[PDB]
């Protein structure tokens, strides 16, 4: 079967003996990549992460999430020091921590641009689907089935606040949890309105995220590699969604998981197993010889 293989653009399996770069560090998306469809770390992945720690391979989360929601999803592994959150790349790079919890990237959204996005979202009536991200907290203006769906997956509940409170908040991103039926059209409106203003990414499903135009996960990758004096050629990135494209195309070694879209796969050097098939375990086997 093809379930567990990693292959190049020609469809040929990647062989360790043909690799000339040691992989010292792995950057991975969380939902859709490391976590299976139940948002759990499979036992096969966990076993391989334990071996990677024994061998001194660093595994770094790179996610649209805040560190707070990451801790709520994978906390049991963090508590056992099986997955480290520091260093880590959060809010699509706009908050990137070194191992001391210091932000080596802090990209706040300009406040005028924040209010312009806010006003536009009210004008097209997606404001009710907005989750606004501050450094330590998230906010929404109401609760509906789409906010509910967001909360259940995110596993961290935003505070409900009034409209006029947004002006006083210092924010990094906004995430719209959209109805499927309006996703495609809303994505077009946001991208047309905000090009060369802000990043617009459909990260998973009907979620649309807006965050600092000049920042992305790859900016975090560069900062963390720099920290440890690791050449980019010794780093590997793996991912599934649009917010992974820059880090997949920015590194020579990168793995799109099988469940990723063609656009995401195209940006990656290699295609691996799906997130339900223990992708990082097989990445560790292929690149690091387990
Ligand atoms: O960037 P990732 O770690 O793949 O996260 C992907 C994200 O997709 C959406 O934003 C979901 O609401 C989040 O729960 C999920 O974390
Ligand atoms: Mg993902």
């Amino acid at each position: 079967h093809h379930m567990h293989e990693i292959v190049d653009k020609n469809g040929k399996k990647v062989q360790k003996n043909n690799l000339n770069d040691e992989i010292k560090i792995i950057f991975t998306a969380l939902d859709g990549t490391l976590l299976n469809s139940e948002n759990k770390v499979s036992e096969q992945n966990l076993e391989s992460l334990i071996r990677a720690q024994e061998k001194g391979i660093k595994v770094v989360i790179a996610t649209g999430r805040s560190i707070f929601s990451v801790e709520n999803v994978i906390g049991e592994h963090v508590k056992k020091n099986r997955i480290s959150l520091l260093p880590g790349i959060y809010m699509n790079g706009c908050v990137t921590f070194d191992e001391k919890g210091s932000r080596v990237i802090d990209r706040i959204m300009n406040n005028d641009l924040k209010m312009e996005i806010h006003e536009f979202s009210k004008q097209i009536n997606i404001s009710k689907y907005a989750i606004w991200f501050c450094l330590e907290k998230t906010y929404c203006f109401e609760i509906n089935d789409c906010i509910r769906e967001y909360m259940e997956v995110e596993a961290l509940n935003p505070d409900v606040i009034e409209d006029n409170m947004l002006e006083g908040l210092t924010v990094y991103k906004v995430l719209f949890s959209l109805p499927e039926n309006i996703l495609e059209n809303t994505l077009k409106l946001c991208r047309e309105k905000f090009s060369h203003r802000i990043n617009v990414a459909n990260t998973f499903q009907s979620y649309v995220e807006l965050f600092h135009q000049h920042t992305n996960k790859f900016e975090g990758v560069k900062e963390i590699c720099k920290y440890y004096n690791i050449s980019l050629n010794n780093a590997l990135a793996m991912g599934d969604g649009e917010n992974d494209i820059e880090m997949l195309s920015g590194l020579t070694h990168s793995v799109g998981v099988h469940n990723a879209s063609e656009k995401v796969k195209n940006s990656a050097a290699y295609v691996g197993p799906s997130n339900n098939e223990h992708a990082i375990s097989h990445v560790l086997k292929t690149f690091c010889d387990i």
